[PDB]
């Protein structure tokens, strides 16, 4: 529909939420009076007004709205009849009148049960309509609810099998403890903000520091008063707009309390960084915050929070180890079994309306806040986007004040209770604040629409994997946190990665400070990280400030709260993991790595006991913090009389190093590719990156002979690690220069390499690595060319490439040329497709591990799990990979693309799709037999 219509409809719905039925009715009447405005008006808007009048009990007003719809010439739909019935139920209308309305429903050819099923309504509304029917002669005759559907796909068939071989893991914490944790999370959700003491050591305040704190407090109070005044003036103007009939944001402002809006704007000023944040981004954030605090308020007033409490305690019983449930069920399945109490307000406001509201809030903040060196926030264009910059004096005042209180959004902090089961894409993660399956802002609406179009069962398999990831419990390690605290307080170490005290150094310090503060806050408290999916389908943790993927130090800090005994092989797995973290003997086999671990055991023990004053071998290792944490675990295990008896909280990371290349070589079944990426079983693992480096070296020597001097500049500086980063950029990308920037960063890290030609060197490395990868792998070269040419052809048609993963979740590329960008779509599709396959293999592995009872989480390529679980999870990854590639993914992709776009350039696309790469000699089953496929 029209953009104006979208906002008018949003205004009416918001008025229903605010209970401003007269204002909405008045605006509707004004629009009806003008013929052009009446054309803008839609039946759904009238239905919404009727619903609100049917929640008030004013039948006469509802009838007047019906008269207006008749004057417009629209015909009353099922929703209008629904509202009439519910109003009659509320007001105890005479049975004969209800019967007359029912006759009019049959006059429009509409069954009452069918109309109720077709049009969604609040349960109070449904109860009212049902009572109306019960007053009338007709019986309610409610149809029984259908049992929840399950996936028929062969890959997920084993997961959904009804045979009672399932042994789902149960959380160690008792049920009562889980309920208390839920209560803490609930209180946090109601407040919507978390105050955390600053990690940085607080010096005794000086006289000047105290004065700065007083000045800041006075300024904050002055800003609060100004903000309240500005909000009131804007509300009055918007109410006048409501009388005029122009679209107004007055209900949107009304939904959140005036004090809450002011408190939110003030916290936004405190949260905003010294460099500043984009004005458009800030406006979007403000609108999202308002919607969140309003959904929480609406649930509280409705009573949806109490019903949720009860329903959730029942769900908690399944998770709790002490409580026993006779039939094991998947968490979403169990939730659905208890019922569906999800709020109907989970759906958000239209994006243009949200943008308008956010911009209004940002403008109010800028005008209201003034401080003497005038306004705190300065709007300056940059790319070429307006940004809001904090006052320089304000930043200095903040530094001088050194306030220990840090505010964080409820969404920003990890949950204190298990995440809500993902029964639907829209409703997941935080119980009170709805989390949308698509974490990524870009392409979220299109992807969400695709998800709704996709059958629920296919969504269900991914939803189960996400729920399982959320259910995993994370506890911060005390020892690592303490060491990081000591270094962070006093300068820190660049090699360790602790940021130096506060161009980007200040930002890094602030981000680290927030992450450490969250870690300290949750150090003694078990917490659950919800997982959200991007467009590619990769799973990411929802909280931005604290997540394992974000930083190496965070990876060291985070360890499983649930504890599983090492077992006979657990100690060996810990040693192998430690060697992997160091990066020593990567090419050598696992047996050699274990022998090396025995050789370096003395260093391991010394480093664990005294990290700061020890040999500091862990610092030498490529991942210092992770190495130190592993060293501590190994030391504890040896100290314990039995290593098998000892329980290792710390995760053991198993990775294929090049998951995308492994998928490319499996798809083409290339023998050379399988050997290079370790798909083929071998006594000694062969490093793909080393082979790429060799091929790069031969190309480098050819270029040195040639006039181009880039090779000479890079001669002797193409280290294996840098090559590894370049290979990852080529295989995995969103067609962005940022990955190339990472290659540049690796080149910058080498002091000997000149930075004068670093940009050219990064470009040249990308080209050389791409040539090397294609040359070494015939199957990969073919598949990549086919994908690139298919994506390019689809982009020319003008439709964004859309494909369905083997799991069944549809993946779309969110690139929009200001139309799809041909460059991004053609280059993006091979990496995005490879990512989707990797995520599919990860979800299959996770679900099967869940059936086995292993705790599984995925961080990038690495698959995290307990040391005892590692061997089993390796077997699962080897079987699931084979099963995924057993299905003809290339053929399925070609057929799906043919359906999506060929039946519309399409013929050329059809020919390209038809010419799928032929299967290679290498046997798929070999992957199962390959011990070194993941290591």
């Amino acid at each position: 529909l029209s953009g104006q219509q979208q906002r008018l409809l949003a205004f009416f719905k918001c008025c229903l939420l605010t209970d401003q039925l007269p204002l909405a009715h008045h605006l509707l009447v004004v629009h009806h009076g003008q013929r052009q405005k009446r054309k803008l008006l839609t039946l759904d808007m009238y239905n919404a007004v009727m619903l609100g009048w049917a929640r008030q009990g004013a039948f006469k007003e509802l009838v007047y709205v019906l008269f207006m719809v008749k004057d417009a010439g629209l015909t009353p739909d099922l929703l209008s009849y629904a509202a009439a019935l519910q109003c009659m139920g509320r007001q105890d209308q005479d049975a004969g009148t209800i019967e007359r309305c029912l006759e009019q429903m049959s006059q429009e050819g509409l069954k009452l049960q069918a109309l109720f099923t077709a049009v969604l309504l609040s349960e109070e509304d449904r109860a009212t309509v049902l009572k109306a029917v019960h007053k009338v002669k007709p019986t309610f005759s409610l149809p029984p609810q259908l049992p929840p559907p399950v996936n028929t796909s062969k890959l997920l068939r084993d997961v959904y099998a009804k045979d009672g071989r399932v042994s789902y893991p149960k959380l160690h914490l008792p049920l009562k403890t889980l309920q208390c944790l839920f209560e803490k999370q609930l209180h946090m959700e109601l407040a919507s903000r978390v105050c955390v003491v600053s990690v940085e050591k607080p010096t005794l305040p000086s006289k000047e520091v105290k004065h700065a704190r007083k000045t800041l407090k006075t300024l904050r109070d002055q800003w609060e008063k100004a903000l309240c005044r500005a909000l009131r003036e804007t509300k009055n103007r918007l109410e006048r707009e409501v009388y005029e009939g122009r679209f107004s944001l007055y209900p949107f402002l009304c939904l959140l309390d005036e004090r809450e809006v002011v408190r939110m704007l003030l916290q936004v000023l405190q949260a905003l960084p010294a460099q500043g944040e984009s004005f458009t981004t800030l406006a979007r954030e403000l609108s999202a915050r308002t919607f969140s605090r309003h959904v929480v308020q609406r649930q509280r007033v409705s009573g949806q929070v109490q019903a949720l409490q009860n329903h959730y305690r029942k769900y908690l019983c399944l998770l709790a180890s002490d409580a026993e449930v006779p039939e094991p069920c998947l968490p979403r399945q169990y939730w659905e079994e208890l019922g569906a109490p999800e709020a109907l307000r989970e759906q958000p406001w239209p994006l243009p309306v949200q943008m308008e509201l956010g911009k209004l809030l940002a403008e109010m903040l800028v005008q209201a806040t003034q401080m003497p060196c005038v306004p705190v926030l300065y709007h300056v264009y940059s790319q070429q986007i307006g940004i809001l910059k904090p006052h320089p004096a304000y930043v200095q005042l903040l530094e001088k004040a050194a306030e220990p209180t840090l505010t964080f959004e409820a969404v920003d902090v990890p949950m204190l209770c298990p995440p809500l089961p993902w029964t639907s894409p829209h409703s997941g993660a935080f119980l009170l604040s709805p989390t949308k399956l698509m974490r990524t802002v870009e392409g979220a609406t299109q992807h969400q629409e695709l998800l709704e179009t996709c059958p629920p069962t296919a969504l269900h398999g991914a939803l189960d994997a996400l729920t399982q990831l959320g259910n995993c419990a994370w506890r911060v390690n005390g020892r690592v946190l303490d060491l990081v605290l000591q270094l962070f307080q006093a300068k820190g170490c660049p090699q360790l990665g602790v940021p130096a005290p506060p161009r980007e150094m200040h930002s890094l310090r602030a981000e680290a400070l927030y992450r450490l503060s969250l870690a300290q806050h949750l150090r003694d408290r078990v917490f659950w990280l919800p997982h959200n999916m991007d467009f590619r389908g990769r799973t990411y943790p929802c909280p931005p400030h604290f997540n394992h993927l974000g930083s190496d130090v965070a990876r060291a800090l985070l360890e499983f709260a649930q504890g599983r005994p090492l077992g006979p092989h657990g100690l060996d797995w810990l040693k192998i993991h430690l060697v992997n973290l160091t990066g020593l003997k990567k090419r050598e086999p696992l047996r050699k790595r274990l022998a090396f671990a025995e050789e370096v055991m003395d260093d391991i023990l010394d480093s664990a006991d005294q990290p700061l004053t020890g040999r500091k071998w862990w610092m030498g290792a490529e991942e210092p913090w992770q190495t130190l944490a592993c060293c501590m675990e190994v030391a504890n295990a040896v100290r314990a009389s039995d290593p098998a008896a000892y329980v290792s909280h710390l995760p053991v990371h198993q990775d294929g190093s090049c998951n995308g290349l492994q998928h490319y070589a499996a798809l083409g079944r290339d023998s050379v590719g399988a050997a290079s990426v370790n798909l083929e079983p071998s006594d000694v693992p062969q490093d793909v990156y080393s082979g790429v480096a060799a091929q790069v070296e031969v190309f480098r020597r050819q270029d040195a002979q040639r006039g181009m001097r880039v090779a000479q500049v890079l001669e002797g500086f193409i280290t294996r690690k840098v090559v590894k980063q370049t290979v990852m950029t080529v295989v995995y990308g969103v067609t962005r220069y940022g990955g190339r920037l990472q290659i540049e960063k690796r080149l910058r890290e080498l002091s000997d390499f000149p930075q004068e030609f670093v940009w050219e060197a990064s470009h040249y490395l990308v080209r050389q690595v791409f040539k090397s990868l294609q040359e070494m792998f015939s199957g990969t070269r073919a598949i990549q060319h086919w994908l690139t040419e298919s994506a390019r052809l689809i982009s020319h048609m003008g439709s964004v490439v859309e494909w369905v993963t083997p799991l069944g979740v549809p993946v779309i590329q969110p690139y929009r040329l200001d139309k799809p960008n041909t460059r991004k779509q053609k280059n993006g599709f091979p990496p995005n497709f490879i990512h989707s396959l990797d995520s599919s293999h990860m979800m299959l592995t996770a679900l099967h591990c869940y059936r086995k009872g292993l705790t599984f989480v995925s961080v990038h390529d690495c698959y995290w799990t307990h040391a005892a679980d590692v061997s089993v999870m390796n077997q699962v990854c080897r079987e699931q990979f084979v099963r995924l590639h057993s299905e003809p993914i290339l053929q399925d992709l070609s057929r799906f693309l043919v359906k999506r776009f060929c039946s519309e350039e399409a013929s050329q696309l059809k020919e390209t799709l038809q010419a799928v790469p032929k299967p290679g000699a290498f046997d798929l089953e070999q992957v199962k037999r390959s011990t070194y496929f993941f290591s």
